């Protein structure tokens, strides 16, 4: 039956916008969803979207005959620096399908055998850093996972070394990228984002975009100077031809892809690794089970590709981390035609819906009563269509899913092979939002098991 859609408190002409005047908007949206249920409208000046939280509705949103990817307001702002790169292009834009076809083979399960050695290079640097800490020191978890994930995509993708583990001050590229993302988040909170009152933030934003483009220049210059032949992402982009069209990407689009991969390659995965260790230190029995599997499987000084694929319980741990805290916590869709959602909510062509992934992942009708518990065994055996969506949906799902999960499986495996962890501060979870999610202030101490590399 057609029903009126729930909607939270409005503030005159500002509509719902003041509800998200917070540094933790996705967490605030989860609270609204707790209060209003599976669907609610959220208006701000000049835009409307509808936040979905149940598998019953999200399964319909994920029907590609009915909905296509939408550029949320956040993506539209991110597009100021990512352009028509893969993540910020419309499905119908020429460069989407073109770049997709050119790059997809670079991200398959098979391409992972190729990247494995270089993933190991950076994982070893992480393990060595932690082996070299003195007794009175600790680990800043999200910070070190970011060093690893950035360096891994730099190296695997572009044969470029960020050398993040040689730095205690974060890489200039990351300083600017984080500030650009912070600006996007602040811009989402403005009534009139084009107001010339914000021309200063715009100045800084453009300076940070220049910094990102300066790094792209260095990556391209290094490629030309090192004068080696590689089959990495950049090589595929410079020479690869779209089999559908028979054209290569233009330099402008390649530049956008480089920045896209550096961002995306690192943000999601670093949060996943940090959430996973967090859950392990809070769920000691699960830790023991991971440690047992690492010790049992990782019998060589460094992991092989085949050994990583045998870390089945580590993979379950990672999926359960993604269930509770999917690190790219939403994605947006638009109605391809006039339709009715859920037998209940009429939509007009172009109307936007937002999939609130953390809420979908707490839907008791799919998962059972215990959704707040960290229980990797969930994945042991058979879950429903579109209940678990940490990598988005359909042909606009993450191109990085296998890359991210191979890396994180490798790294978490090595971490638990080589160390025991202590939650020395009895850390209370604090989730930082930079569009993506990651723990803030999560610290531990590691006690080496003294197993050489
Ligand atoms: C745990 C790690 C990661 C998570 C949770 C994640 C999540 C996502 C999600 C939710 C989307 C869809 C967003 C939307 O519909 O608007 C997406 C798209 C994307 N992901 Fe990831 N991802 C991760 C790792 C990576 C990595 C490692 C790469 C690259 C190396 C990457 C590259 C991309 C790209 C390029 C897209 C756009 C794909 C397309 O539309 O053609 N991702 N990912």
């Amino acid at each position: 039956t057609i029903k009126e859609m729930p909607q939270p408190k409005t503030f005159g002409e500002l509509k719902n916008l003041p509800l998200l005047n917070t540094d933790k908007p996705v967490q605030a949206l989860m609270k609204i969803a707790d209060e209003l249920g599976e669907i609610f409208k959220f208006e701000a000046p000049g835009r409307v979207t509808r936040y979905l939280s149940s598998q019953r509705l999200i399964k319909e949103a994920c029907d590609e005959s009915r909905f296509d990817k939408n550029l949320s307001q956040a993506l539209k702002f991110v597009r100021d620096f990512l352009g028509d790169g893969l993540a910020t292009s419309w499905t119908h834009e020429k460069n989407w399908k073109k770049a997709h076809n050119i790059l997809l083979p670079s991200f398959s399960q098979q391409a992972m055998k190729g990247y494995h050695a270089m993933m190991v290079d950076i994982a070893v640097q992480l393990v060595q850093k932690w082996e070299r800490l003195n007794a009175d020191e600790h680990i800043e978890v999200s910070e070190d996972m970011t060093r690893l994930t950035l360096d891994t995509i730099g190296l695997c993708g572009f044969n470029y070394r960020f050398n993040s583990f040689y730095r205690d001050q974060p890489h200039p590229f990351i300083i600017s990228m984080v500030r650009a993302l912070d600006e996007v988040m602040n811009k989402l909170q403005r009534a009139n984002p084009d107001d010339p009152a914000y021309d200063e933030n715009k100045r800084q934003f453009q300076e940070d975009i220049k910094v990102m483009n300066d790094l792209v220049d260095k990556i391209i210059a290094d490629r030309k100077a090192r004068g080696e032949q590689s089959d990495d992402l950049l090589t595929q982009m410079l020479n690869g031809k779209d089999p559908e069209t028979g054209e290569p990407l233009d330099d402008g689009n390649i530049r956008y892809q480089i920045i896209t991969f550096l961002l995306a390659g690192h943000e999601g995965t670093s949060g996943l690794l940090s959430f996973a260790l967090y859950f392990l230190v809070k769920n000691p029995h699960v830790l023991q089970k991971v440690a047992e599997e690492a010790a049992r499987v990782l019998v060589d000084p460094v992991p092989s590709y085949k050994q990583v694929k045998q870390l089945k319980y580590v993979g379950m741990v990672l999926n359960e981390a993604l269930r509770l805290w999917p690190t790219v916590p939403a994605f947006s869709l638009y109605a391809k035609e006039d339709t009715v959602l859920g037998g209940e909510y009429p939509l007009e062509k172009g109307d936007e819906v937002m999939v609130l992934i953390p809420q979908l992942h707490r839907d008791k009708t799919v998962w059972g009563d215990d959704v707040e518990e960290f229980r990797p065994e969930r994945f042991e055996n058979a879950i429903p269509q579109h209940a678990f969506k940490p990598f988005g949906n359909g042909q606009r799902a993450s191109i990085g899913q296998q890359f991210a999960l191979h890396e994180a499986t490798l790294v978490l495996g090595m971490m638990l092979k080589h160390f025991d962890f202590e939650d020395h501060t009895n850390y209370e979870l604090d989730i930082k939002e930079t569009l993506s999610l990651k723990p803030k202030g999560f610290v531990v101490k590691a006690k080496s098991k003294k197993i050489p590399l």
